[PDB]
């Protein structure tokens, strides 16, 4: 850590006749800016978020091969529906009903 | 997701209604039904 690269530049400064310098190289208290910790604290919320969108896309894709596969039972009911319309016409079902009324 | 769950058990419903207009159409109830009215 800089703190003790402190002690030995100011050792060196007071050593060669430079007290001044010396005092200024200690009384020196570094301070972080606080711009950069709300920059990382934003990345990790930011992270966080990409990790709950994720989750919620991986859900929405579980859910529409639900509905992907419930729609392919309604086209098979309809087809089975449309078979069967085919079969009744085709054997004139249809047309004696209608002439049963 | 859950709109997508909706929508399926929608479709369940309609492919039972699917079913049983079927049934009826297959054994003749719908037809004894018209004739009745």
């Amino acid at each position: 850590p800089f703190e003790m690269s402190q002690m030995v530049l100011s050792d060196i400064a007071r050593l060669r006749n430079m007290p001044d310098l010396a005092k200024r190289i200690e009384s020196y208290q570094p301070q972080p800016d606080p711009l950069a910790q709300r920059k990382a604290e934003l990345e990790i919320a930011l992270l966080e978020a990409q990790i709950a969108e994720t989750q919620s896309k991986a859900i929405e894709n579980r859910a529409s091969a639900g509905y992907k596969a419930t729609q392919a039972q309604n086209v098979q009911s309809d087809t089975d529906l449309k078979n069967l319309d085919y079969v009744e016409q085709e054997s004139g079902v249809k047309q004696a009903r209608d002439v049963q009324k």
